[PDB]
Formats: structure tokens, sequence, C-alpha cells
């Protein structure tokens, strides 16, 4: 099967955000609201942003996952290459296969999906900061578009999910992701393309 990846703002107002962080050659992460795609070095800090315009319920969580966004390989999990699955990076949460870390929050849980083998990280949905309006969740990508045996050069989108306590779907977003060296340039040419 295949994850949807409808966008849907549920009863809560759901949808991500993302910083205006420029394409500078040293930048590493940066987002394209026209491509609707986040370009980011590899295990580098990224910001995503949750908004909502009402309070959902305790227990609420908010879900990660990648896909490939070519029809023809959507149904392939998308996983670390031979190489880096290997290469005992580990942060002593996440398994060593999965793409897709969440940073810097203990009460992250990784799911290997018993019937479609497919990977995500979940974490509790939590309030935004005193004086702060949204809250931010960084995610970590660990292998680079390109690896061999892996993503193999074929573009992924990552879909966001708020669920409630059962893991039912209360809110979808989502973007392509291009994990590479020098996204700043890598951005700049895709966005000049589109034009
Ligand atoms: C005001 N907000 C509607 C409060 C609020 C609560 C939670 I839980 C998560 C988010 I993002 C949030 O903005
Ligand atoms: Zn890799």
């Amino acid at each position: 099967s295949v994850p949807s990846q409808k966008t849907y703002q549920g009863s809560y107002g759901f949808r991500l955000g993302f910083l205006h962080s420029g394409t500078a050659k040293s930048v590493t992460c940066t987002y394209s609201p026209a491509l609707n795609k986040l370009f980011c070095q590899l295990a580098k800090t990224c910001p995503v942003q949750l908004w909502v315009d009402s309070t959902p319920p305790p227990g609420t969580r908010v879900r990660a996952m990648a896909i490939y966004k070519q029809s023809q390989h959507m149904t392939e999990v998308v996983r670390r290459c031979p190489h880096h699955e290997r290469c005992s990076d580990s942060d002593g949460l996440a398994p060593p296969q999965h793409l897709i870390r969440v940073e810097g929050n203990l009460r992250a849980e990784y799911l290997d999906d018993r019937n479609t083998f497919r990977h995500s990280v979940v974490v509790p949905c939590e309030p935004p900061e005193v004086g702060s309006d949204c809250t931010t969740i960084h995610y970590n990508y660990m292998c680079y578009s390109s690896c061999m045996g892996g993503m193999n050069r074929r573009p992924i989108l990552t879909i966001i999910t708020l669920e409630d306590s059962s893991g039912n779907l209360l809110g979808r977003d989502s973007f392509e992701v291009r994990v590479c060296a020098c996204p700043g340039r890598d951005r700049r040419t895709e966005e000049e393309n589109l034009r």
C-alpha cells in the first residue's frame, strides 16, 4: 500500500511552516515555497513549524514518514542505504535504518510498521513556549538523496500527520525533500528551472 499525501487541515486547522533561510552557499537547510521542497545537508537540523487554529486534545501526536514521490517507486519503503545503516551514528533511540530522526526530544518514538514495514518517528504535540505562536520540531535526514542502494537519486516526500492517541487522522501536510551537499545552490538551480 501507499500512505495518503492529501493535504488536510482538519478540525484544528493544522499546517506546517518553514523559516526563511536564504540560498547562500553556506546555508545548511532551506525551504522553497515555489517547489514545496526542503533542501538540507546530511544530518543537519531541519526546523519545521507546526501551526494550528485551536488547541488539540491532550494525547495528540505528530508523526513524520518519508515516501518516494514517483508512483513507480511509491510501494518501496524509504530507508537508509547499505552504508549509512551501518555507520554506527546512533543517537541511542533512532534505529540505524531510519531516514528521519527527531532531534532533542526524549519522548520521540520510532515505529517499524508490523504490516507495511514502513518507518516513522512520532512525538507528542506540545504547546508553543511562552511568547511563541507555534511549535517547532527539529528533524534530521540521515542519508543523501544520491545514496547508492538507498534513495539512489529518487525524490522523496515527507508526510507529517497530526494524530489522536489511537493513531487516527486529525490533520496532514507534506513537502518534498532533497538531501544534498549544497542546498542553497540546488534550491537556486531548481527554482530557476521552474521559471
Ligand atoms: Zn546513505
